[PDB]
């Protein structure tokens, strides 16, 4: 077999990246400042970390196994729980004490047969009773919320129609339905999405399947009153090459970026319209919503090359590190136009962003605040000579939040310092009560001066300022996704406004 | 009740005695070199580390919660394991979510009244099935060596005659009978000392009660094939000064180190002779044996003045923070003598030094090896002016290893290097049929570059090189003992050689 290493090396497991791999409880966490005391819940996120080193050099950071942090807030207190998930690569890395799974999304370079390839990753939503790890390769994974123990696959009582879960579901705030899909539904390199919803109640509502023009990455999608719209990044996916040992995902620089939009309820297949917007990356969405007119706002983030670098066109041509800015987007899509091209998007404002976050009680509804990441290369605002050399590689850069007024265009920035970057926010509102995007803000810090992660707390009428800093003695590795599950939501999620 | 700080100050707690507080498992630790891959077993390791902060100011390193590492080694792999002691203590703060209980062994500053005052800190030994997590005010709390869950208090079925069990019992290799005792046996500021030892089923055998010339500390012990021997350290208990809200522990300038002999079987209390050697602190025994005349050779760290500068005399005198050097003393005792006052010993090397361990399969009988921390000012060995900033304080500092032969005079000393301090080493027998002193040694590393702790892997043939460097990437906080249980030893103490 290739040999297996028996510790770290390369630039994507040095300095902050280098991973951890602990599981266990740390409660009572240390504060400075004061957590406001209403505050009541559970921050969970994952993030990729490798719980073995990789026979695969510079093996990408979307690779690593799923671990999994609980924050749980009350009375001003606040305890962590860690655990990663076990799923079938997990547990057989862990028996064998050594790499299995290959190349990303490759299984022809895997050591034994894998059922399920997934390392649940890239998301972590609560829904009826259970947590569930996502990734876009795979089914989702069923975790305990109070406990993190993984119960196994889940298939949603035998209901889902999909190979592939997406790691972006949508919560529709006033019909309680969590609305899904899955691309390469049929398998590697296999052009089929699976269109599917599920009620509250647990009962499967919506299944369409449609075809995808090329076989592209469809990363997040967005979901508005009465339809569904699917972005394609122009990576796509050659099993023939995969078969000879190369990337699941190749760039293509001579398509479109491709925006599907279908029917919500009781379409066919057919009934998908492949828009055609100008060359670019499908980054997150923030929010779509049908205005008066009946036409989709989509809200995104949006970049003129590739942001995945590390996965050029057959010709390795691509961009370098840190070079590709992301954009604040707005696409407007009207269903009933039979013209495919779309013109260039507007933009919402001129920061490099990413990640952007709403108030998920207006989620899939006109919104009118927005929270995201900035990176901002301003002279001053991080200290590259100090951090770059502590950072490691592989995962993005942020150097702040940004909260947009879409009304007033008013911006706020926290800025956590020079040495400090940080992950995804969550917002949480102020109470049931609370007006859209009034309440607070958490985001996990990496503080490069002490290699040590820290949760801030901030609230929303003034984002500048931190109310608390949870001070972790040990190293968050950057990750993925994150999601809010109040107390007082039974559900898990949060009222309609 | 006063205030709850809600996060860790003074230099107790800062740098690296900044406590971590997790509990959970790191299994596969990233590994430099190799294992021998013939080392089955488990090194288990004890750390105070307080789990909330203290409303006491500079609490001691002593006062702090038991935490419990366990290395579990097989085929080269190594897996971590730590878990805190449930003490009452710990159990009633964790309910509580603030520090309750006050100053050291001063039960009149607690804010609830405690049956068990025990933080079970300072050393953690295996007996028939069970790990014991030791502390000298207290009895033992039993624990799982697989999984470290708490049983709870210990009484050996009923059996324990003392408020107190020594945190340095003694396992005879010959009778495999565990030896030990309790001072302050009646309680605060008692004179009682219990004598008590174990068979290997499990029943008590010796219990002698005596009385102590002064209610002074006797942190550790020496067994022979026909005496017991308890060194007093002149630090001296006053309950009316504890009444008050002072310390439990006073240095005496005016009193001998006293030296305690008993016959070992069929004693009575009157029997104990209390030899007097010159003032000073009685350190940690490598070992005792009786030589050819019936002469005790009683090996031991020895200081001329107060090592635990923190309780000074009643004038508030006494050394400043890194002063007093500690020596490897041989004190010649003959029970028969009628004379009580004692020469200065002779001393083994010239190291400042502590913690020496010897292979146990000669315990209670001649031994001809020592393995023992030393602390090494000569210019370079450490690195002070980068350590120091980073170290915080309370807890002892120690740069190397030492392995003295006894027959031949040589030393090999380890030097993990100039921004590295160690704690207290294990010595594992290379095998069954292995030499006295043949073998490995580990030791913990705190890394002031990283701080991160390491676990290092020596052969006993060559004490200078590490075989295997196993890197954490969490600090385990400076601790107290620790020792090895070897998978291939039923009742988990080495065979007699
Ligand atoms: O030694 C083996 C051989 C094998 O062929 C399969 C397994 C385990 C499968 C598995 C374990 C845990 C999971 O969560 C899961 O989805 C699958 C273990
Ligand atoms: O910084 C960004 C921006 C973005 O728009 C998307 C991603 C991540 C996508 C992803 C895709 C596939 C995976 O398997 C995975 O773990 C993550 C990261
Ligand atoms: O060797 C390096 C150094 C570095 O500073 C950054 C990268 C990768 C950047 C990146 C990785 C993943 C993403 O999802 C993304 O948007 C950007 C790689
Ligand atoms: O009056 C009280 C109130 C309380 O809330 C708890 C306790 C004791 C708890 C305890 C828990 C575990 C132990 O091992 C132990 O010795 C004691 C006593
Ligand atoms: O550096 C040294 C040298 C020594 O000879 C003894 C000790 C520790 C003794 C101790 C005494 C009482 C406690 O309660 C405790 O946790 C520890 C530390
Ligand atoms: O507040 C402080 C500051 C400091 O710089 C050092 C100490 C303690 C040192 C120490 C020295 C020798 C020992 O055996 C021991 O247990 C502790 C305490
Ligand atoms: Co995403
Ligand atoms: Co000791």
């Amino acid at each position: 077999l290739p040999p297996a290493p028996r510790y770290f090396q390369g630039e994507n497991t040095a300095g902050f990246m280098r991973p951890v791999r602990f599981e266990g409880d740390i409660t009572n966490l240390e504060v400075v400042g004061e957590i406001p005391k209403s505050i009541e819940g559970t921050f969970y996120r994952v993030m990729p970390e490798p719980h073995l080193p990789s026979f695969i050099p510079n093996d990408p950071w979307f690779n690593g196994d799923g671990n999994i942090s609980g924050f749980y807030f009350k009375d001003g207190h606040v305890d962590l729980k860690q655990r990663y998930v076990r799923t079938e690569k997990f547990v057989r890395e862990a028996e064998a004490r050594r790499s299995l799974l290959g190349k990303y999304r490759n299984r022809y370079t895997d050591l034994v047969e894998f059922k399920i390839r997934s390392t649940a990753n890239t998301n972590i939503v609560y829904w009826r009773g259970q947590l569930l790890a996502l990734k876009e390769d795979s089914p989702p994974y069923a975790m305990d919320p109070e406990t993190l123990e993984t119960f196994g696959v889940y298939d949603f009582d035998g209901q889902l129609p999909s190979l592939t879960f997406t790691a972006h579901p949508k919560f529709d705030p006033v019909t309680r339905e969590m609305v899904c899909f899955g691309y390469e539904a049929k398998g590697d390199g296999t052009r089929d999405i699976c269109y599917y919803s599920f009620g509250p109640d647990g009962k499967i509502a919506e299944t369409v399947w449609l075809v995808s023009p090329v076989c592209g990455m469809i990363h997040d999608f967005a979901v508005t009153e009465n339809f569904v719209i699917f972005p394609i990044i122009p990576l796509v996916c050659d099993v023939e090459r995969m078969k000879q040992g190369g990337d699941h995902w190749q760039w293509d620089y001579s398509i479109p970026m491709y925006i599907g939009v279908l029917p919500r309820r009781g379409a066919q297949g057919s009934d998908v319209k492949w828009f055609e917007a100008p060359h670019g990356f499908a980054g997150h969405v923030a929010n779509a919503f049908e205005d008066d007119k009946g036409h989709i706002q989509l809200q995104m983030a949006y970049a003129k090359d590739n942001v995945f670098f590390w996965w050029p066109d057959a010709n390795g041509k691509g961009p370098r590190p840190g070079e590709v800015e992301a954009h604040f987007a707005n696409f407007v899509l009207d269903y009933q136009s039979d013209k495919l091209p779309l013109a260039e998007p507007t933009y919402l404002v001129d920061d490099d962003m990413e990640f952007p976050r709403i108030d998920d009680r207006v989620a899939t509804r006109k919104h009118k605040h927005t929270f995201f990441c900035i990176f901002d290369r301003k002279p001053g605002v991080t200290d590259f000579e100090f951090v770059m050399p502590r950072a490691g590689g592989g995962a993005p850069m942020s150097n702040g939040l940004a909260h947009l007024n879409h009304e007033t265009g008013d911006i706020q920035r926290y800025l956590p310092g020079p040495r400090k970057l940080t992950g995804e926010c969550i917002f949480i509102p102020r109470n049931s009560e609370a007006a859209e995007g009034d309440g607070y803000v958490m985001v996990l810090l990496a503080n490069y001066e002490d290699m040590c992660s820290e949760l801030a707390v901030l609230d929303t009428k003034d984002l500048t300022n931190e109310v608390a800093l949870i001070k972790l003695p040990v190293r968050l590795r950057p990750g993925l996704h994150g999601n809010w599950v109040d107390k007082s939501d039974v559900d898990g999620h949060p009222a309609p406004l």
